[PDB]
Parts: C-alpha cells; structure tokens; sequence
C-alpha cells in the first residue's frame, strides 16, 4: 500500500499528521528547497489547482513534502513557498521521520552531488491524490487546464 503513519512540521511551525489529512482529498508531492526548475513547476502547477478551487480551496489539503531533511526546515519552506498559493503545506522534519514517509509513500529520493558541498536530489515528480479516506487513487493529472484538474479533484470532496 501507499501511504503510512507520519508527524511532520509545517512551515509555521504548526504539526501535520497522516491523521490530521483525513476528511479531505489531498494532493501529495515531494521536492525540497534547493531543487530549481522541477519543485517550481509542479508548486506552481498546484497552486493555480488552488486557485481554481475558488473558495473550496481550504476543503483540500495540498503537501509538500521534503526529501532533503537535513537542509529543509519550517523557515526553508517558508521562504520557499513564499510566491505560491497560501494553502500549500511545506512539511519537514527529521531525517528518520521523512525517511519512513519516503518508505510508506513508495518515493524516489537519492542524493546526486556537485561540488563544494552542493547536492540535488533525484526524486519522484508525480503528485500523489489521496482520497478524503486518505487512500491512495492515482497519480494526479496535471497535463490539462487547472480549471480540467480542479473539475476532478472537486469529486472526491
């Protein structure tokens, strides 16, 4: 199965479980805030999915979650998430904690190193619907208008 038992912090500080998602669909998706070009696009690509919403943006939960533990925190993800729509989630936490969501969530991560101590990391780019039961359905479709991946997303309320 995808999808396991987690507690990770928000980029206010605030905590977010695997509990705390339930009663809403959720849109997963993992990246970290050294990660150009891919993080941008499928940030930016959820965002306009909230704008799209409208008002019913706050009846999704839409997660961000790092796969670069030991650079991304609460203060990382908030300047990170700074230009994208305000009902983003930027989770972090301790490494051992987000390698278990890593494990249960079946993500592709890998450190790729430059030099003088920079790395990106080779990671899933597929976002991730969970239904309002937290249950997995597919990987979400954004190769369409925000307002044909709302139209979707908007059944499973």
């Amino acid at each position: 199965a995808i999808g396991g038992p987690f507690q990770l912090t928000d980029q206010n500080g605030k905590a977010v479980t695997d509990k705390s998602l339930k009663g809403k669909p959720t849109l997963i998706f993992f990246g970290y805030t050294h990660c150009p070009d891919v993080c941008p696009t499928s940030l930016f690509e959820i965002s306009e999915v909230l704008r799209a919403m409208g008002k019913d943006a706050d009846k999704v939960n839409a997660i961000f979650i790092s796969v670069d533990p030991e650079r991304d925190t609460p203060a990382t993800m908030k300047n990170y998430l700074s230009s994208f729509d305000p009902h983003l989630e930027g989770l972090s936490g301790d490494p051992a904690e987000i390698a278990k969501v890593i494990t249960s969530y079946r993500v592709y991560a890998k450190k790729v190193p430059t030099k003088d101590g920079d790395y990106t990391m080779d990671h899933t780019a597929l976002i991730y619907l969970m239904d309002r039961d937290g249950r997995f359905v597919s990987p979400f479709n954004l190769k369409r208008t925000p307002e044909e991946a709302a139209a979707d997303l908007k059944r499973y309320l």
